[PDB]
């Protein structure tokens, strides 16, 4: 909407207070004009009709329980925008400052969140499996990274290409979590998963097998569930990415870590310059090797570590 840019205050899903960029025109709207062509957050009002209504508030204070998922969807979209702009010089998900739209309170008891091709959608969870999923910065950045992938490599969401697509979202969701530097880790969804159980998550990048996901190509899922295992076989690539960043010895193969920032540069370059819609794991290795070569040189430690990491997970 047309209006004047303002700054509200509210509390997110985990009870933390944060400032949020709003727009005033009679009401205060969750419309951040400071980032690109805007970040817009909507109330789906427990329905599945999208986007719902642009979030309007009478006093620019967002401390009601019902407000909390909107606060976090809005704020963490901004953090994710900032990460891509400041770290990779990418302006929103299309590189041309496309507006980022999110809807919260999607359906009833909905234990998921997703990019639908045009916008972000967040369930509130059923209170047992999940609390409102926008409370997880890695969730928000994971799904917004699907938008980045769709506008760049275009990896198809099935089989090995789809597992790469998923791993890219886990990698950059985790790197955004580290960027924001609040309780960062290499697990996915821990802030909103199972409020009754401490120390778990949906997936681990450092030890995918902690939750039953494969950590070596020989252990890959070969059936048809989950679009050919896109959230399962992502563990193989997630593990390689973890090893590139942090190092380790895995099935007897030693990897010298090169740190998160270089991991991010290597995989961002692979995603945007070398991967294609049907890339498989072997082609991802080649893309990462070439990316690290462009950035650091053929004889760099960085290139050697990329090779070791894919060796360690059995991807040639
Ligand atoms: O895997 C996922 N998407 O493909 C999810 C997205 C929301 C939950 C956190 C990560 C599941
Ligand atoms: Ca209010
Ligand atoms: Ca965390
Ligand atoms: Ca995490
Ligand atoms: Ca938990
Ligand atoms: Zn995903």
């Amino acid at each position: 909407i047309t209006g004047t840019s303002t700054v509200g205050v509210g509390r997110g899903v985990l009870g933390d207070q944060k400032n949020i960029n709003t727009t005033y025109s009679t009401y205060y709207y969750l419309q951040d004009n400071t980032r690109g062509n805007g970040i817009f957050t909507y109330d789906a009002k427990y329905r599945t009709t999208l986007p719902g209504s642009l979030w309007a508030d009478a006093d620019n204070q967002f401390f009601a329980s019902y407000d909390a998922p909107a606060v976090d969807a809005h704020y963490y979209a901004g953090v994710t925008y900032d990460y891509y702009k400041n770290v990779h010089n990418r302006l929103s998900y299309d590189g041309n400052n496309a507006a980022i739209r999110s809807s919260v309170h999607y359906s009833q008891g909905y234990n998921n969140a997703f990019w639908n091709g045009s916008q972000m959608v967040y369930g509130d969870g059923d209170g047992q499996t999940f609390i409102p999923l926008s409370g997880g910065i890695d969730v928000v950045a994971h799904e917004l990274t699907h938008a980045v992938t769709d506008y760049t490599a275009g990896l198809i969401y099935q089989n090995e290409s789809g597992a790469i697509n998923e791993a890219i979202s886990d990698i950059f969701g985790t790197l955004v979590e580290f960027y924001a530097n609040k309780n960062p880790d290499w697990e996915i969804g821990e802030d909103v998963y199972t409020p009754g159980i401490s120390g778990d998550s949906l997936r681990s990048m450092s030890d995918p097998a902690k939750y039953g996901d494969p950590d070596h190509y020989s252990k890959r899922y070969t059936g048809t569930q989950d679009n050919g295992g896109v959230h399962i076989n992502s563990g193989i690539i997630n593990k390689a990415a973890y090893l590139i960043s942090q190092g380790g010895t895995h099935y007897g193969v030693s990897v010298v870590g090169i740190g998160r920032d270089k991991l991010g540069k290597i995989f961002y370059r692979a995603l945007t310059q070398y991967l294609t819609p049907t890339s498989n794991f072997s082609q991802l290795r080649a893309a990462a090797v070439q990316s690290a070569t462009d950035l650091y040189g053929s004889t760099s430690q960085e290139v050697a570590s990329v090779k070791q990491a894919f060796d360690a997970v059995g991807v040639k």
